[PDB]
């Protein structure tokens, strides 16, 4: 398959992100988030309950990374991967770009989303890359 | 399954680590890696090329996931996991300790270690840790 439409199938199948995010002393921590992607941005939908969310909060970087499976991968060693650097801003709620990717995290995701979004340690987050895109296995790589 | 078969299991299929390391200034990166575990710690042979790599060995701490794959869980917005934060520490190229976990390594991962443990890009980082484990899928929680 040629580069651009093996990532853009990738971008499309994939749900989740893996994240860094950093505490305002720089303590490193990795999780994971589903996610939704638009012109905006990429949007995560996490608990203020768990380290990320409160990180992001006060440290408004992570970085990013959209990785094909375990099990899926040909070779362990390379595994199929997108990464990049982002800048963290969290979106109000109920604002007009809340309900648009609100929206789409329920058409991406179904019914959990209903529930999620009213809780109240659910924040949402646009994440906007910066710093360029690293792009590991698709095209004359695959 | 209870909880500890169902650990122990996990740690058994699970042939990678997620990483969040920070550099110097303490920006977040994110990256994956094949592990071994030993009463030593848990090790990775990773590139000085990559950016983990450099910053494991300028800024030591790092936070670990060991998470199921995306297809295959049966809630995305509750992957099964395990994480711990760690201390990270350079291991010398041909001492005991290296060419024990080089052996392990080329155990679990076949061929591809004896060429990997040649380059000399390629470091082993040796993760230990040091603040518990959070356990989160497992036992009377699946």
């Amino acid at each position: 398959m040629r580069l651009e439409p093996e990532i853009k199938e990738f971008r499309q199948e994939r749900k989740t992100l893996q994240l860094a995010t950093v505490d305002a002393q720089g303590r490193p921590n990795v999780s994971y988030a589903p996610f939704v992607q638009n012109q905006e941005g990429y949007f995560v939908l996490i608990s203020h309950i768990a380290r990320h969310a409160r990180n992001l909060e006060v440290n408004p970087q992570v970085s990013i990374m959209m990785i094909e499976d375990e099990t899926e991968a040909k070779q362990l060693f390379a595994r199929k991967r997108l990464t990049f650097d982002a800048v963290a801003s969290m979106v109000e709620r109920d604002s007009e770009l809340w309900c648009q990717v609100i929206a789409q995290m329920g058409e991406r995701f179904g019914e959990i989303i209903d529930g999620l979004s009213q809780l109240q340690d659910f924040m949402l987050f646009r994440l906007q890359p910066e710093q360029g895109l690293f792009v590991k296995g698709f095209g004359l790589e695959h």
